[PDB]
């Protein structure tokens, strides 16, 4: 049974055009589901769509949305609206350097619309119609910066967290129901924009040891979906997690982030 | 001899608001130089501007310019004329990720005209001062992909390789000059924009240590790599291995 035929005919990839954003469309889609793909940068997610379309033969929406503005959630809604709706994914993240006191308003707003408001009326909205149907799946993305918090970029890991605990009661809400939910929680991944921060040395090499590819984040989560509610990407990730956890102060933690 | 008493009054940062560009405005502000400072974000400037003049109780000048654009060159050269020259750094640099084809052609020109062009003006061109008056140094910035080169940003690495091969020339041209020249070839460094893209760690050179470096050895290399490890690397990637091996090693 692939996911169509388990969750619905439309999965909903919000955050689409960056790596973990796209590897999600290229999941779906592999599993038979048409997508509805939504970002910013409409010329990109055209692209996409198209190399989708072209590769697994599957319908496509494309849906121009800036997550940081207000109406983006309702400009996705409309975008929905009769479509058989079978899956989501909040992927989108913004974040942006300097301590709290640094970073204008208008900044933190964008920000909390982001990784917070957008996010939770997309889940809230999307849970309704997978819940009175009895029938679904969402995976959201959260980062390790939610469990350790990220100063000098403070609001990275709050929205994160945020991300994070939302996903986790409402994956445990969804325990024996027809409604699969998960948390998968990321460390440094493999982009472009990671890759052009990259530009030599055995430094660059020494991050690949830690850095996952977004199609193996991808996999590791559609593996877990319906049996883990809370997972992190990766076994170094894991490992390395529970050694904070179990053998250091939380203090300690925070510190080495920002260290 | 600070570099004031060496070289001159004014030191001219070319890309001053990043991580690299920041570092040689403070170095050269420490050693008791003005600081002209470029770029195309100039609200950020005027704030480092004002944290320079406030710490170091040197003049700075501000310059609004973006280096893709043609007669960004001739903007900077408006703005020094009169001003005692005594340094100059090319820092800015413009990338993309893409294959030569998937790449716009008015992009491929912005990415010449930021890492060719405008490089080559202004160091043409604050080269004829320093050559003339017999006093002034240059460094500029290079790149690990100028040596091992960078498939999927092509012009990145090939950019950086112009930027090092003329400054390795005209370094030679200077010895034993009043001149002095130094490219420094960075690899990855630890700026905010690099830790921002390593959520689950590590959690490298900083620039700070890098133009360090690079200061240190000013009049005494021509040609620098920043950091013992990535000297290490090149070296072994130059000796132990064909050039087929480490472009394929960068574009795996």
């Amino acid at each position: 049974m692939n996911l169509r035929e388990k969750y619905g005919e439309w999965g909903l990839i919000l955050g689409a055009t960056e790596g973990v954003g796209k590897a999600f469309c290229e999941k779906i889609a592999a599993g038979g589901m048409n997508v509805v793909m939504v970002g910013r940068r409409e010329e990109k997610l055209n692209v996409l769509a198209g190399e989708i379309r072209e590769t697994y033969g599957v319908e496509t929406k494309v849906v121009r949305a800036d997550f940081s503005q207000p109406g983006a959630a309702e400009t996705v809604f409309a975008a929905t609206e009769g479509l058989d709706m079978g899956f989501m994914s909040y992927v989108a993240c913004l974040h942006s350097f300097g301590k709290i006191q640094d970073t204008p308003w208008e900044k933190h707003e964008a920000m909390i619309n982001v990784n917070v408001v957008t996010f939770l009326k997309c889940f809230h909205h999307y849970m309704r119609i997978f819940a009175a149907q009895d029938r679904g799946a969402v995976i959201n993305v959260s980062s390790m910066t939610g469990i350790s918090s990220s100063p000098w970029n403070g609001q990275y890991g709050a929205g994160k967290a945020f991300i994070l605990k939302m996903t986790e009661a409402v994956a445990c809400e969804c325990e024996g129901t027809g409604v699969d939910v998960e948390v998968i929680t990321l460390g440094t991944t493999l982009t472009p924009s990671l890759l052009s921060n990259l530009p030599g040395g055995p430094q660059g090499e020494a991050v690949m040891k830690i850095a996952l590819t977004p199609e193996e984040c991808v996999d590791e989560a559609f593996e877990k979906l319906g049996k883990e509610l809370s997972v992190i990407a990766g076994q170094r990730n894991k490992d390395s997690v529970h050694d904070w956890k179990a053998n250091h102060t939380e203090d300690e933690y925070i510190r080495y982030m920002g260290s």
